[PDB]
């Protein structure tokens, strides 16, 4: 190989069907990862699993941080993309 990788920025985003089964004391992990130490803290603080996070509303964007408000509103997205093409026609 030649490509080097890291870790510390939007490069590796988990599956919806994933995500909608995660929850507010494990999702934090997935923060962790993206070195957000600051969304995993709101993310077990206000109790905020996988389905929530996918679903970052105006209502849930408030509880997060300004720094991390339009990451995690990127990231959410994401996730709801990288859902397996099974056979969803909406």
């Amino acid at each position: 190989g030649s490509s080097g990788s890291s870790g510390m920025a939007l490069r590796n985003v988990p599956f919806r069907s994933e995500v909608l089964g995660w929850d507010p004391d494990s999702l934090a992990d997935y923060f962790k990862k993206l070195n957000y130490k600051d969304c995993e803290k709101a993310v077990k603080k206000y109790h905020i699993d996988g389905a929530r996070f996918l679903n970052l509303t105006e209502n849930d964007i408030q509880k997060f941080p300004k720094l991390r408000v339009p990451i995690l509103s990127k990231l959410s997205q994401e996730i709801n993309k990288n859902e397996e093409r099974r056979s969803i026609f909406t």
